[PDB]
C-alpha cells in the first residue's frame, strides 16, 4: 500500500522506504523512483498519462514503466544511482528513507529519518559524495536535514546525534 499525494506539481506514491513521484514539469511528466537501494529518474518526459496515474491511485498497480524499473529494466534516458546503507546510527530505530533530487532544487540526497519524542531525527547524505552528511534533530520536517546539507550549514556531530538516538531507543 502506497500513500498518494496529488498536487499541481504531480503525484507522489510513498512507502516507508520507497517513493514513486511523477512531476508535471516543463514539457510533460518526468518520474523519480527509489527504494532502499536504488534511485532512478528520467532525463526526458515519459509516456505516462494522467489516466494511468488515476489507475495507479485507485488500484495500487504501478504503471508498466515503473514495474520494469522495479525489475531492473531501466529505460535509456534515465539516471540510476546506488544508495548508501541505512544510516548506522539510526538503523536500530527502523527509519524511513526518502530521496530528494534536482526536480526540487537539490543535488541528489538520501534522507533516513524517524519521529522520536515529538522530534525528527534525520541523516541526509549526498548520494554522489556520501561522506557529506547532515545529522539533524529538530521539530521540522525531514527535508530540513537536506536543506541544511545543501546550504553547508553545520549539523550535529556523530556523538551528539548518537546521544539523541540513545535517549530515544
Amino acid at each position: 500500500m502506497y500513500s498518494v499525494k496529488k498536487s499541481k506539481s504531480g503525484y507522489i506514491f510513498d512507502k516507508p522506504r520507497e517513493r514513486i513521484a511523477f512531476m508535471f514539469l516543463k514539457d510533460g511528466t518526468y518520474f523519480m523512483y527509489h527504494d532502499g537501494r536504488i534511485l532512478c529518474y528520467s532525463l526526458k518526459p515519459v509516456d505516462v498519462s494522467r489516466e494511468e496515474l488515476e489507475e495507479f491511485e485507485r488500484t495500487g498497480e504501478p504503471p508498466e514503466l515503473i514495474k520494469r524499473v522495479k525489475a531492473g529494466k531501466y529505460p535509456e534516458n534515465c539516471v540510476v544511482k546506488e544508495l548508501p546503507p541505512i544510516d548506522k546510527g539510526l538503523a536500530q530505530l527502523n527509519p524511513n528513507r526518502k530521496c530528494v533530487i534536482i526536480f526540487t532544487g537539490f543535488q541528489d540526497t538520501v534522507i533516513d529519518y524517524v519521529e522520536c519524542n515529538g522530534e525528527t531525527l534525520a541523516v541526509a547524505r549526498l548520494i554522489d559524495e556520501p561522506g557529506k552528511v547532515c545529522r539533524f534533530a529538530g521539530k521540522g520536517n525531514y527535508k530540513v536535514a537536506a536543506v541544511k546539507l545543501k546550504r553547508n550549514e553545520p549539523c550535529l556531530t556523530r556523538e551528539e546525534f548518537l546521544k539523541k538516538v540513545e535517549e530515544c531507543r
